[PDB]
């Protein structure tokens, strides 16, 4: 599989959450959309990643990162607005 993408805000809330990423986890967007990523079970280390990477602003890949009984690529992109450059929230692309 690849390009499961969850893109969280500035404060950790889910802003989106792909198809990708409903087949990976079995969370459908609609229910998780807008709740703190790091709410979720499983997802504390990922959300705490997340909240890492954006305090320091520079990404993180990690590979053979294990999730379920799985191993993943899972990339944490800090991302700012175009126009103000406020450093705006973090993708999250997860990838076998």
């Amino acid at each position: 599989m690849e390009t499961a993408i969850i893109t969280l805000s500035k404060d950790g809330r889910i802003t989106e959450w792909n198809k990708k990423a409903e087949q990976l986890f079995g969370l459908k967007k609609e229910n998780v959309l807008g709740r703190r990523l790091k709410d979720l079970p499983d997802f504390e280390e990922i959300g705490s990643v997340a909240e890492s990477v954006f305090e320091n602003k520079e990404p993180v890949f990690l590979n053979m990162y294990k999730m379920g009984e799985r191993y993943f690529n899972i990339r944490f992109s800090p991302f700012r607005n175009a126009k103000t450059q406020l450093l705006e929230g973090v993708i999250i692309t997860i990838d076998d």
